[PDB]
C-alpha cells in the first residue's frame, strides 16, 4: 500500500495525547491511513532515546497506538539515535533493541530510524570499523529491521534527505549511492523534495533520486511546517506535486504546522491530492473548515488563508494588498492625484476586512482553534492597522507637516525584540 | 492591606488550571497574596460574560477558588461586560448580577468590574438616562458593589486606565473625576501607571491620579506583559518603580508574560521588591530558577551563565540585557568597519564566541528535565539561536518574517528604536 497521513516531526512543543487521537478520527475521515511518530522534542525520541518508557508513559502510549488501530491508521514509531549513538558498540545496537521491543511491547508493528539533523563524521571508534557514515547507519539499520521480524512498514531517513544536502549532487552522492546499494530492499527511505521545504517537487527530481536508492521513496513533506520561523503559518492548499508522483511514489507524509487546528486545511487539501486544482481543493477546505467555528463567515476565512499562505507564496487576497500598499507607498509624493486617494481608500477598505475578520474570530465557540492561532491573527492585524494609518498620514501631507509617529510610544510601535533588530542588521 | 501578585489579564490563550495552581504555590512561597482572575479571551469572561458556566467548568473554577484559599492568595473575580453591555437594561443588570453570583456560591468572595479596552460612545438608549460614559459605569458598578453585601476586595478598571489614555490630561479629565467623586470609596481603582507599559511609575504621576480619584489606586502592571508583539519575551527584573510607590499605593498586579513558565523572574523579584536593585534581584531570581532545570533521569545541562544570557536576550520592554547589548553593538561595529586590520578580526572571533555562547545555551535548555520549561520558550529560543547562527555565518562572509515581516520592512519605522 501507498502510505498517505501525517508525520509530526517538528521541533517545539509536541501534541498531546488528546490531540492526537483527534488527528486519527479526521485521517480516517478523509481517508488517510498512516500517522508518523517523530516530535523532534519528545525528550525519549530522540535527546534521550536510550531510555526505557516509564510506566506511565508507556500506558499513554499504548492507549494511544490502539486508538490509531480503533481507527485503522498505521502507528509508525520513530527512533534518532544520531546525536550520540555509537554504531560500533554493540551494546549500543543492543540498547537500541531494547527501546523498540518496549514500544513493539505497546502493540507497534512499524518503526522507522532517523539520521537526519546531525553531523556528518563519526566518532573515533566507528572510522576504524566502518568505511563510512553511509556503511555505519544502514549497518545498523538493516540489523534492526532483521532483529524485528522484518517487518511490515520500516522506515529509514538518511543525513542527506534533500537534493540541495547532496554532496556533491544526487546523482554522484557515494553517501545515498551507498544507501540503495545496501539499505535492504524492503526498508524505506524519506525524501523531503529537492529542498527542505519545497516549492515543487518535479518527477524527474524523482525519478533521478528514485534511481540511485534503488527505490520509489516516501515523501518527508515540510510545505506546511512552521518551525522555523515564529511568524509563519500556512494554512493555504497542497500545491507544488503533481498527481503524476503517487505512482512514482512510495507514500506522502505530511509535517504541517505546530499548532494542531491550523493543519486543517493542510491535511484536507493533501487527502484530496490523493485522489487536482489548488485553488478548488482550498474551497473544500475552507467550506467545511467554517462550520467548526460556530461570526466567521466563508470570506473571513479565505481573507485569513490569504495572508497565512505557503511558504513561497501569498494567497491572492495578500498579495494584492501587498501590491497596493507598495504601489501606494512609491506614487505618494503626489500628495493623477485623484487615482492616489481612489486607491488608498480602498486599501483601508481591505484592511479594514482584516480587522473585521480578526473581530469575528475572538467571538467564535471554537476556543481551542482560536488559541491556536491567536498570536498569527493578532500580529497581522496589528500590522495591519499601522499600515492603514501610514496610508492615511501619507495622504494628509498636502494639509500637514507631523510626523508619522509624534511622540513617545509604546514598545509595540517598534517590532521583534532583540532578534528584529539583528535581523535589520543583515 | 496591600494587594501584592498577578492578575492574568492578557489577550489570548489563557492558563489552564494545573497552571493556575501552580501560581499559587509560587505566589504563597514569595509571600505575595493576591490573584486577579481576567483572561481577555477566556470567553465567560468578556466575549460571552452573559453566559453562566456549565456544571463541569463550575466544578473547575471552585475546585480552582478552593487552592486560592488553601494557599492564602486572594481570589479575585473579574468581569468585562463593556463591549456589548446595554448599562440602561435592567435584564443586562439582572444577568451580570446572576452571573457573579453563581461565582460567589463557587467560594468567591472578591470581586472585579473591567471597563478598560472599549470605545467611548454609548447606545442610544444609554445616553438618554446617564449623562457620561463615566456615570454609565459608575452606577453599575456601585449597584454591582452594594448588591453583593459590599465585600472585602471589589476593583473597578477605568478605560482611561494610564496617563497617555486620560483626555486631555489626567489632572482635567472629565471621566476620571465622574469616577472618583462618584465611585463609592470602599471601590478599589486600576491603573498601569504614564502608559499602558509604563518605563517608569514616577511618584508625582502617582499623586496626580490619586488627587482626581480621590483614592491610591491598584497598579496592573504591565512591564512583563508581551502578548502585543509575537516575538517578544520578559525575562529582565522588575524595574522602573521606587519602593516609595508602596505607601502611595493600594497594590501591585503584575500582568506578565503569556508563558506560564516564563514569569519566574517576574514575579520572583516582583515578591523581592514588596519586601531595592534590580540587578541583585535578578541574580537571586535567575540562581533560584537554575535549580527548577534538571537533567532527566538516566538508566543506560543548563547552567548560571547560561541563564544570565537568556534573560539578557530577553529582557524589558524598553532595554535589553547587558550581553544582548554588548553583542548587538559589536556586531554594528564589525559591519560598520567591514570596508576592510588585526582589530577586525580580533573582535570578529571574539563575537563568533559570543555566538557560541547562544548555540551553547539553546543545546543545554534542550536537554533539561523540565519539558514544560522548554515548551514556553522553545520558538523564542528556537528564533534567536537561528539568527545568532545567520549572523555568526555573516560574519564570516565579511571575513522570512511572513507577510507581515513584508510590510513591517515597508514601514519607516522599521528599526526606528534600534
Ligand atoms: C525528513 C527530513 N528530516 C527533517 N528534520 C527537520 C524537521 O524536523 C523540521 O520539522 C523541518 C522543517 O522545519 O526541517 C527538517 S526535515
Ligand atoms: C488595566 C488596564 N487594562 C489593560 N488591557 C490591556 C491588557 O489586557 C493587555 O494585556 C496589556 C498588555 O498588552 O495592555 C492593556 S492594559
Amino acid at each position: 500500500h501507498f502510505l498517505c497521513g501525517v508525520v509530526e516531526g517538528f521541533y517545539g512543543r509536541p501534541w498531546v495525547m488528546e490531540q492526537r487521537k483527534e488527528l486519527f478520527r479526521r485521517l480516517q475521515k478523509w481517508e488517510l491511513n498512516t500517522y508518523l511518530y517523530a516530535p523532534k522534542d519528545d525528550y525519549k525520541h530522540r535527546m534521550f532515546w536510550r531510555e526505557m518508557y516509564s510506566v506511565e508513559e508507556a500506558e499513554q502510549l499504548m492507549t494511544l497506538i490502539s486508538a490509531a488501530r480503533e481507527y485503522e491508521i498505521e502507528f509508525i514509531y520513530a527512533i534518532s539515535p544520531g546525536l550520540d549513538i555509537t554504531f560500533s558498540n554493540p551494546k549500543e545496537v543492543s540498547t537500541l533493541k531494547r527501546k523498540l521491543d518496549q514500544v513493539s511491547q505497546f502493540g507497534c508493528r512499524s518503526f522507522a530510524l532517523l539520521f537526519d539533523d546531525i553531523d556528518h563524521n563519526m566518532c573515533a571508534a566507528d572510522k576504524e570499523v566502518f568505511s563510512s557514515f553511509a556503511h555505519a547507519q544502514v549497518s545498523i539499520t538493516n540489523e534492526i529491521y532483521q532483529y524485528l521480524g522484518e517487518p511490515e512498514t520500516f522506515l529509514f531517513c538518511p543525513t542527506e534527505y534533500c537534493g540541495t544536502f547532496c554532496y556533491p549532487n544526487v546523482s554522484q552522492s557515494p553517501y545515498l549511492r551507498t544507501v540503495g546499494e545496501k539499505l535492504l530492499p524492503g526498508i524505506e527511505v524519506l525524501w523531503t523534495g529537492p529542498k527542505v521545504v519545497s516549492k515543487e517537487i518535479p518527477v524527474e527530481s524523482i525519478e533521478e533520486v528514485s534511481k540511485i536508492i534503488k527505490r520509489a521513496p516516501v515523501i518527508w513533506d515540510n510545505i506546511h511546517a512552521n518551525d522555523y520561523d515564529q511568524k509563519r503559518l500556512f494554512l493555504g492548499p497542497y500545491k507544488g506535486r503533481s498527481t503524476e508522483l503517487i505512482p512514482r511514489l512510495k507514500g506522502v507524509l505530511t509535517n504541517p504546522n505546530c499548532e494542531f487546528e491550523a493543519n486543517y486545511v493542510a491535511i484536507h487539501t493533501l487527502a484530496t491530492w490523493y485522489k487536482y486544482s489548488p485553488q478548488m481543493a482550498l474551497k473544500l477546505a475552507l467550506t467545511e473548515w467554517l462550520q467548526e467555528f460556530g461570526s466567521v463567515t466563508l470570506e473571513d476565512l479565505q481573507l485569513l488563508a490569504d495572508l497565512f499562505y505557503l511558504p513561497y507564496e501569498h494567497g491572492p487576497k495578500g498579495a494584492q494588498m501587498l501590491r497596493e500598499f507598495q504601489w501606494l507607498r512609491a506614487n505618494s509624493s503626489v500628495v493623477k492625484i485623484e487615482e492616489w486617494r481612489s486607491r488608498a481608500a480602498k486599501f483601508e477598505e481591505m484592511c479594514g476586512l482584516v480587522m473585521g475578520m480578526f473581530t469575528r474570530l475572538s467571538n467564535c465557540a471554537n476556543r481551542t482553534i482560536l488559541y491556536d492561532m491567536y498570536s498569527y491573527v493578532w500580529d497581522i492585524k496589528s500590522i495591519m492597522s499601522m499600515v492603514k494609518s501610514f496610508v492615511q498620514w501619507l495622504g494628509c501631507r498636502s494639509h500637514s507637516s507631523a510626523q508619522f509617529l509624534i511622540g513617545d510610544q509604546e514598545p509595540w510601535a517598534f517590532r521583534g525584540g532583540l532578534a528584529g533588530e539583528f535581523q535589520r542588521l543583515l
